[PDB]
């Protein structure tokens, strides 16, 4: 399977080097096709590049792509696993579990969109307290997010000022910090150095583990008012799970996992939700004719009235594309999560071994010159005919595909379009720097992209 050639210790780094390297992975695919290899400094990569390798690999050789593979950094960050990190039974009956009580009503009489909904009317009460003045969103919008989780986990959001919340919140923008320092992948190239500088790693460390405490103390008070056959939240039903279990004792479930499971929930399901709706907002700053077309839909469909909800959403195209057009435009997760083969296995006449890390490019097919016609340009008509009509796209992978997709697909699509159709029917944005100058091309390090730094004002209707 070709590829550049190493150098003897510093692998592939040349060629790739620290910056953005998903550019230079399109860059390597030029030359050395769809199916590379790679060395991080002396661990073999196979990077897949174009639309049909990803879904060949991810779709038609499914279970065979289905492993999850850790780079050095994050095997030492981790004690324990949950869902993201997991592979074998663990994973496939931990994310079967998740799932099943992820759907809207999989469990208890309160769905997931009606904690949406709750969320998005204070995310807007909140943004009325910003007296539209000046004001930068990233804590706000970011808050959001955690706290429908903190909901799903515990049947109940906190208030903003809750400091229960403030602690939790403060911990997981840390580990995100220290996640987007660029010296992260010269960890992963010369692992040596983890014990050379154990800072990062350990403050990972020491984060997640007060984040289990947390949780545990919360999965007590649950233990104790416990009713089944009456599971309220995410708890709950893995508590209830654990019983019916109880016999058959290898198990799967329990309480390490679901401390495992519910960090992972929260890491991933606040970083980027967050991030996506601060770039939508950057975005709708920057072309304040979608921002308009967008609100003609809301007056339409919504009124000022009523909130939001999910079967606006059939009947709102423009903004099913605007919120399509971002996801697609920002390209978030370059390389998705690295993945890795499940046993030695031919691929496109390659012969790829048994627990080889993949690395899928995310950002070839979102930025597919073909089926996205100007695609480092940001353009909600990439997802409308000519009609105002919604048109899909194969090629709409921000969430991924396959067996790994995303367990909160569903939750991240109501949270963005109800958080961002809520802000606009109460809203419109004032920029300060006036939309012509400022720039809206990602900030990346490694595969981390974050929209760069602005402010705008809440100005009510
Ligand atoms: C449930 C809360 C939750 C929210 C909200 C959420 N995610 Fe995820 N996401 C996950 C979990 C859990 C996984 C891990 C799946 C696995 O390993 O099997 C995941 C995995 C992924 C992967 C893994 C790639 C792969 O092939 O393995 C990508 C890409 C991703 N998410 C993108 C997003 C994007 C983009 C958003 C929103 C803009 C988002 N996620 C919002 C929970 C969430």
């Amino acid at each position: 399977p070709p590829g550049p050639t190493p150098l003897p210790v510093i692998g592939n780094i040349l060629q790739i080097g620290i910056k953005d390297i998903s550019k230079s992975l399109t860059n390597l695919s030029k030359v050395y096709g769809p199916v590379f290899t790679l060395y991080f400094g002396l661990k073999p990569i196979v990077v897949l590049h174009g639309y049909e390798a990803v879904k060949e690999a991810l779709i038609d050789l499914g279970e065979e792509f289905s492993g999850r593979g850790i780079f050095p950094l994050a095997e030492r960050a981790n004690r324990g696993f949950g869902i993201v990190f997991s592979n074998g039974k663990k994973w496939k009956e931990i994310r079967r579990f998740s799932l099943m009580t992820l759907r809207n009503f999989g469990m208890g009489k309160r769905s997931i969109e009606d904690r949406v909904q709750e969320e998005a009317r204070c995310l807007v009460e909140e943004l009325r307290k910003t007296k539209a003045s000046p004001c930068d969103p990233t804590f706000i919008l970011g808050c959001a997010p955690c706290n429908v989780i903190c909901s799903i986990i515990f049947h109940k959001r906190f208030d903003y000022k809750d400091q229960q919340f403030l602690n939790l919140m403060e911990k997981l923008n840390e580990n995100i910090e220290i996640l987007s320092s660029p010296w992260i992948q010269v960890y992963n190239n010369f692992p040596a150095l983890l014990d050379y500088f154990p800072g990062t790693h350990n403050k990972l460390l020491k984060n997640v583990a007060f984040m289990k405490s947390y949780i545990l103390e919360k999965v007590k008070e649950h233990q104790e008012s416990m009713d089944m056959n009456n599971p309220q939240d995410f708890i709950d039903c893995f508590l209830m799970k654990m019983e019916k279990e109880k016999h058959n004792q290898p198990s799967e479930f329990t309480i390490e996992s679901l401390e495992n499971t519910a960090v992972d929930l929260f890491g991933a399901g606040t970083e980027t939700t967050s991030t996506t709706l601060r770039y939508a907002l950057l975005l709708l700053l920057k072309h304040p004719e979608v921002t308009a077309k967008v609100q003609e839909e809301i007056e339409r469909v919504i009124g000022r009235n009523r909130s939001p909800c999910m079967q606006d959403r059939s009947h709102m195209p423009y903004t099913d594309a605007v919120v399509h057009e971002v996801q697609r435009y920002i390209d978030l997760l370059p390389t998705s999560l690295p993945h890795a083969v499940t046993c030695d296995i031919k691929f496109r006449n390659y012969l790829i071994p048994k627990g080889t890390t993949i690395l899928i490019s995310l950002t070839s097919v979102l930025h597919d010159n073909k089926e996205f016609p100007n695609p480092e340009m940001f353009d909600p008509h990439h997802f409308l005919d000519e009609g105002g009509n919604f048109k899909k796209s194969k090629y709409f992978m921000p969430f991924s595909a396959g067996k790994r997709i995303c367990v909160g697909e569903a939750l991240a699509g109501m949270e963005l379009f109800l958080f961002l159709t809520s802000i606009l029917q109460n809203f419109n944005l004032k920029s300060l720097v006036d939309p012509k100058n400022l720039d809206t091309t990602p900030v990346v390090n490694g595969f981390a992209s974050v929209p760069p730094f602005y402010q705008l004002c809440f100005i009510p209707v």
